[PDB]
């Protein structure tokens, strides 16, 4: 496994990660621990007036689901997030 290299530290209830698009748009997200996959896809989606399932959202290169737990999705601060290109967007 890689080294943690100690969390920012820079949460609370929520944690930090950094979106990163198709397009090369890196966008830095509040979300929690066991968020599902509609606050992040709804939420950007809306912010790029693209279709949300148009939007598709992978941790690691896995799907994110809104059924996926904070043990499996095992998001923290700051993490990252990988982003493919959206339908509509083209």
């Amino acid at each position: 496994m890689a080294d943690d290299a100690a969390q920012a530290g820079d949460n609370a209830e929520y944690i930090k990660i950094k979106v990163v698009g198709q397009d090369s748009n890196e966008v830095h997200f509040r979300v929690k621990y066991g968020t599902s996959m509609a606050k992040l896809k709804k939420s950007y989606a809306d912010r790029t007036g693209v279709a949300v399932n148009s939007l598709r959202f992978l941790f690691d290169g896995r799907r994110i689901n809104d059924d996926d737990t904070p043990k499996t999705l095992e998001m923290e601060d700051d993490d990252v997030i990988e982003v493919y290109q959206e339908q509509l967007g083209g």
